[PDB]
């Protein structure tokens, strides 16, 4: 139930530990006016700081005057701060607003085109984002929801999506959750206590070529559908080839435990871990961070299921856009479908209390 | 505490303490063999066993036969049983199949249709239902995709509702939950521990009419969406007037404390709670038991949020059908619409390990 500190070097929501689920929201911007933009930075800000320690927004949800509507709409009352951050993201698009343009930055790559893609571009792409995790998803739907509100006639929600469980670990010491395919997913990340992977892999830095963007990241976006009447009737062995991991332990092929090292020649040579692994990528590495979804039913007699994959990198053209180009011969192609796409750089932290989202651009 | 009894006079999942998630699928019926059917029916109590223990379905989720599909589809291995509970309902249309026609209730009545309705035909109705509750929905789910893939050839998914309440870890079990529209819920409602209460308003009696369903009852569903962007640009009076009760405390007007009891002629004639309170509707008293949805945003950039609205009873024409026409005028209508519908019939419990879900019904 305890409160994630919101201020540092970097954003939190990254790094930190990953909690239970996840509202995430693109924007687009409908406002023309700089200074209009700004004010709202400051005021998401503000904000921010109040729903990360568990207040209510601005004068609270009650006790004011009964003729006006209240500052916070009030569902989170009572309610423990429970592990919310809030992570911001500028996408490609923004730059040509506000006089920005020569501040895209070169790591911010649109991605190509990847065999058997088929983007819905209605949920795709952005302005820009919020991440919001915690263990209690009221909290989270009550800061996305406050955050719209707050900026009505400066921006709009262009898509959202809710994921009901994490799929992903940056803590090494404990359980791995499994995706709905029944397999483990996280046991090689970057843990956050990886100071120089973290370094390394994921921050940017002042000497990669955009001093704005020091001590921030790119985040890639890609919604996954998971194929599950064709999986479900695969057999064990076949599951298990597809990954090179068993699927009761989740250890490498041949081994006994589940953070065993893999011995990549033992697997088959479109398993997906085989394929993705650093050192079949010249040493490319990721901070994933997804979750998993239900979206209903798909109107032919089946659960909806699929992914909600999200991915932190230095840049990303050295990170997501190599380990993705190698995937073009994976098992798993079989069974999932990339369905929407999104990129976003992620600012440096919010310093103290003085700061602002966004602060080193504008 | 982790688990709750499966087996019982009643079903679970009515009168058990509510837990933290819900996933609801409405099913229905493709084969027109009777005997197929009550092969599924046992299929799917011997599973529903092993889920509610926090067992995997089945030989298992790994460690059979390498060239065969695992039994269980392995996504909840490590977690904990989270308090589930699988309760299934019979819908009006199943009894067209079997030969079934005269044993329909009476008391299983289709709903009028009702002022304002926008009902989705793809997301109302159904042969079958199972809810699904647990503490983590990632059990409910799980439970959910392996008796949909059981009963594959025999039954289809026709609509799916994931929701939510509280989160136990972190919010006291006595704290009444608070739904979207930011005003507590739940305040005057039966309790499991009224057992007098329950005989008298939930459970179905053998002198009711329909022998099959002594000890089961009757489920309404509906899925109301909020205009939220609408409620959340009313003033704070507007709310409040709407229900009869304060935002901060949930007391009723004039009152002090969430827990005294409401003097309805200081609300407005329309208040939400004033035209639901039984001494409106000639005594008739309800077990709600809903859960808060949102499912995204929708394509005005508006968000797609509400309360899947559950409620039990021992006659639906005498328990949900007066209180939701005395609706007709009330002043939280600008701010709701039903989009979704469907009624159940919920057969007794499962007596003890030799009994199966439907047994009364089919013999
Ligand atoms: C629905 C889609 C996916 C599923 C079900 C899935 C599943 C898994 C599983 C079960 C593992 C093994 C355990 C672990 O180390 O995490 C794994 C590893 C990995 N996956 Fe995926 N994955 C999917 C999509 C992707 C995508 C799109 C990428 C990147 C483009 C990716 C990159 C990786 C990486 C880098 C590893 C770690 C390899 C290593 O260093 O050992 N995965 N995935
Ligand atoms: C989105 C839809 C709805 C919302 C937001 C809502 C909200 C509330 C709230 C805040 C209360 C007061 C606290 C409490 O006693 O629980 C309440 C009471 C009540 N509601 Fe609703 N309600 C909704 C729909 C319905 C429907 C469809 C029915 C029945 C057909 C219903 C029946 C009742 C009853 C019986 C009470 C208790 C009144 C009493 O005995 O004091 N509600 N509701």
């Amino acid at each position: 139930g305890s409160a994630v500190p919101f201020h540092g070097a970097h954003q939190a929501g990254i790094a930190t530990p990953v909690q239970d689920r996840l509202h995430f929201a693109a924007f687009d911007v409908t406002t023309e006016d700089r200074a209009a933009f700004v004010a709202l930075l400051k005021e998401w800000t503000a904000a921010a700081r109040r729903l990360t320690a568990g207040h209510a927004v601005g004068e609270g949800a009650y006790g004011g005057l009964p003729e006006a509507p209240p500052d916070d709409t009030g569902e989170a009352l009572g309610l423990k701060p429970s592990r919310l951050t809030l992570t911001i993201g500028f996408g490609p698009s923004l730059f040509t607003r506000f006089g920005l343009a020569d501040l895209r930055p070169e790591a911010l790559a649109d991605l190509p085109k990847f065999p058997g893609d088929n983007l819905d571009r209605a949920r795709s792409g952005g302005d820009l984002c919020v991440q919001a995790c915690a263990d209690d998803p009221q909290v989270a739907v009550h800061a996305i929801r406050n955050l719209a509100r707050i900026g009505f006639g400066k921006v709009v929600v262009r898509w959202s999506q809710l994921g009901f469980g994490k799929t992903s670990s940056t803590t090494p010491d404990k359980q791995t959750p499994r995706n709905l395919l029944g397999f483990k997913d996280g046991t090689r990340n970057i843990a956050g206590t990886e100071k120089d992977r973290l370094d390394r892999f994921v921050w940017a830095a002042e000497k990669d070529g955009t001093p704005w963007m020091t001590g921030g990241s790119y985040l890639v976006a890609r919604r996954i559908r998971m194929h599950i009447e064709t999986w479900d009737r695969a057999s064990l062995q076949e599951q298990e080839d597809v990954f090179g991991r068993d699927k009761g332990e989740g250890a490498p092929v041949g081994k006994a435990k589940e953070r065993d090292e893999p011995f990549l020649k033992a697997m088959k040579p479109d398993a997906h871990v085989r394929l993705a692994h650093p050192d079949s990528n010249g040493g490319a590495t990721l901070l994933r961070r997804g979750y998993s979804f239900t979206d209903g039913t798909d109107g032919l007699g089946r659960l909806d299921a699929g992914l909600f994959f999200l991915a932190y990198q230095r840049d990303i053209r050295t990170g997501f856009v190599p380990v993705q180009r190698n995937l073009a011969t994976d098992a798993l192609n079989e069974y999932i479908q990339h369905v929407g796409s999104a990129v976003f750089a992620v600012p440096p932290g919010v310093r103290d209390a003085d700061d602002w989202w966004g602060s080193t651009l504008f």
